[PDB]
């Protein structure tokens, strides 16, 4: 029968830090992340700025020899989980080994190795492509490449449901431990889509604010000015565990996960409902599996990526679900101050939600100047909001229509 | 408890054929899919054949238009998705499409679409990328449009495990069901991976047969002369539905899913260790799921993949977990005539081993003329094998040591 899943460790590269209490520090002082990309030339693109991971050192985490070989979302996705585990205070043994595995994703994965493969074959020829180009590029290596580091015997995969990646991962590692399948999950998101084929596609679908001269405040979820997501690179990783496999080795408890739900649209390929019928669904159904009336959710960490329709959308949902709660709860967007780290969104914002919980704070939505037509609720405008949080709920809505709620409560 | 999963529909795309009834008449008569690969230059590569999906016509599936904003592994993965839906009779409804979703998979992903906005992005630069390029090309577009299609809002996700994608795509599908999450899945993979960078990439890593002057002799497993696996296009899908929901509408049952097994070896990033131990693992774990005992297993679809390493490890596996009986079972890899789909080989390998059930019959290992050292198991060299078939496995083991076992029993 079901069992209980808390976090015990978690570990993160966000625009706002090379960990989790420095990202955690610029959440709560409204800080942004966002930047002019240094790291190509973007003059033909008409997006020149994302969330950039600052002054990344892999030779903290892998020797130069093997990270050389890594797309950095696998080298991101590493980080991560080295941080979460050891966080955690988990010794791997003989005894647990089989008992631990690793489900990290990604919404595209190695896209500037990929392109950059792409262009030795078209000038140089298919003798120049990288031996490492397959298991360096696809995206269940962060879980392949953590399980032969760390020994994880366990279940072991990858999701990818683009923006949708890092909450399904952790919602699924949680089943596994739920239903007896593993004991110890890490589970997360990594994302670096910041390549001419991510700017450029994302750009060529007209999806990010073009807001060049002013990146900090181009990520503004529900202010009438928004113009589109700002792209950000980064990953979360959280370890999952039993709620008894923790009490018996004295684990330090964040948070338990009491709730999961996922839907589907099944309306577009891109564009989510205007009424949010399908995050009503998924919300709905998070809810009944933790067993709460929706009156007991004190803040919610908003998928909110400054879309016209997506942050729209997230308003109508959250109305439909909460009716007159929905003006007593607390929603905000960190993606106003992180931009959108795609596959890795879920992953760092489930970090924030239980951030939320063991601080009893609210993060900030920054740049929430003037606040769009209906969006009308406690969007915990420009500055963090200390405030009783014992339930958070934290959404993501993908491409596909592809919907997941992951539901947070303090543990005593 | 749990509830039983049955398979009531099943649809594919193979180097054999255009759905399910000519591939597998092509399996049982030990044809080969593979010859050299067209209307592309492979003159610098390695490898210039494979396993194509011959007159492919997307337009009984899709409009020109719809197709045109598809990588090729989206429109394999919804040909046959709408095939395995088409079989199952199932009728959605507003009563039951919160109940109904889908699990649709890919390796690699959309490799084709990636290069040809190369091509545009490298001479043209960015404006010239497709608007369709992200949604058009990301994994979990299968699902994403199926679920579109159809009016599914149900359980809306993609794995993306490499060569075991298709097996933990039927095995996590197979989980929402049993669990009371959703009544009926679309579940499975799709691969098109024969474009330069998925030649020039495994080529690079000297993975792939080079064996030009024979293609259809190249993929040979346990055979002494093999030398790497044969790259392989198309997909497979499977209606995963309820017993109980099933019996009530009538339904047509192929066969039960009676065990899913994952484990990690923890071992290499892309070669097995040499006894196989993680296979093994996963294997028992499956069969531990199905409450079998291995004398009860008649019938394996092997991973089988025409690599030196890959196919000694699983002969050491079988004899590990079948111990006196692992000489009674029948073995077959029908890669020795589809060549390795990557993500989609588990996908058809689950329905070939449905429908070795279904006819009571072993499907050959075609090119196995001089049996490797200690490859003694019954192969089934050259020739299909009739037989007693009550329990049938199909493993699939790949890139970072990640294993998936499914078992299937005939169902009266
Ligand atoms: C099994 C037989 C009846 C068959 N032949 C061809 C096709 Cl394409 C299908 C299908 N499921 O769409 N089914
Ligand atoms: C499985 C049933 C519904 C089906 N689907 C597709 C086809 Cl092509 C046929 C047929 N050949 O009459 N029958
Ligand atoms: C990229 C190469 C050097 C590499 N890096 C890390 C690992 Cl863990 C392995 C492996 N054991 O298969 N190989």
């Amino acid at each position: 029968s079901r069992r209980r899943v808390v976090i015990t460790g978690m570990g993160m590269l966000s625009p706002l830090g090379l960990d989790v209490p420095s990202s955690w520090e610029g959440i709560l002082a409204g800080r942004s992340g966002i930047a002019p990309i240094e790291h190509m030339d973007l003059s033909a693109y008409s997006t020149r700025f994302g969330g950039s991971v600052k002054g990344f050192n892999v030779e903290e985490y892998l020797s130069a020899k093997e990270a050389r070989k890594l797309d950095l979302f696998i080298q991101y996705g590493l980080a991560a989980s080295f941080q979460a585990v050891r966080d955690s205070g988990l010794e791997v043994t003989d005894a647990n080994r089989e008992r631990i595995g690793v489900s990290m994703g990604s919404g595209i994965g190695g896209l500037t190795n990929i392109e950059n493969n792409c262009r030795s074959l078209f000038e140089q020829g298919p003798r120049r492509i990288s031996p490492f180009f397959v298991p360096g590029s696809i995206i269940n290596m962060v879980s392949g490449f953590l399980s032969i580091h760390l020994g994880l015997q366990g279940p072991n995969y990858a999701l990818t449901t683009a923006q949708t990646t890092g909450t399904h991962s952790i919602g699924m590692a949680a089943r596994n431990i739920a239903y007896g399948e593993a004991d110890v999950m890490v589970a997360g998101g990594s994302e670096m889509a910041a390549c001419g084929l991510g700017l450029g596609g994302f750009g060529a679908a007209r999806a990010l604010s073009t807001r060049n001269d002013e990146p900090t405040r181009a990520s503004r979820p529900w202010d009438r000015d928004r113009d589109g997501f700002v792209l950000s690179d980064g990953s979360g990783a959280l370890v999952l565990e039993e709620l008894e496999h923790a009490r018996a080795r004295g684990a330090r408890i964040y948070a338990e996960l009491v709730g999961f739900g996922m839907s589907g649209d099944a309306f577009h390929m891109t564009a989510p409902p205007e009424d949010g019928a399908g995050a009503a669904r998924c919300m709905k159904n998070a809810l009944r599996d933790a067993g709460l009336d929706p009156r007991q959710v004190d803040y919610i960490n908003a998928h909110g990526t400054s879309t016209p329709a997506g942050d729209i959308a997230e308003i109508a949902a959250v109305k439909s679900v909460f009716g007159e709660h929905a003006h007593a709860l607390s929603m905000s967007s960190t993606k106003s101050m992180t931009g959108h780290l795609l596959g890795a969104a879920g992953a760092v914002e489930a970090i924030f939600s239980v951030l939320a919980l063991r601080d009893q704070v609210a993060p900030p939505t920054i740049n929430l100047d003037n606040p769009d037509e209906g969006c009308d609720l406690d969007l915990v405008a420009h500055e963090a909001k200390p405030r009783k949080i014992d339930v958070a709920l934290s959404n993501s809505f993908g491409f596909g229509g592809t919907n997941g709620t992951l539901v947070f409560r303090r543990f005593a």
